[PDB]
């Protein structure tokens, strides 16, 4: 279950940091390894959880900035060369 994989791979904490990095405040390689270790069909679910989790170390996050964080997270599979390359986050 994707929820379990997310917890096991360190809550994708390095990806949380990439997501905030590019959301108005070697990490990417650790992010891609954490995410690689999640099964393909669970990567977008788990990046969704990473976005949620990343807002917690963030202060105030307005909804525009939140949407930005999902936009960042949706490019991370493709950046990492991991299927499914993009997440719709519908
Ligand atoms: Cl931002
Ligand atoms: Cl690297």
């Amino acid at each position: 279950q994707c929820r379990q994989q997310f917890q096991t791979q360190q809550r994708l904490r390095a990806c949380q940091r990439v997501i905030r990095r590019w959301s108005q405040g070697p990490t990417l390689q650790r992010c891609c390894q954490q995410l690689r270790n999640i099964s393909p069909q669970c990567r977008c679910p788990s990046l969704r959880q990473a976005v949620q989790s990343a807002q917690q170390q963030q202060g105030q996050v307005g909804p525009q900035q939140v949407g930005h964080m999902y936009r960042v997270a949706s490019r991370i599979p493709a950046i990492c060369n991991l299927r499914p390359m993009s997440c719709p986050f519908r």
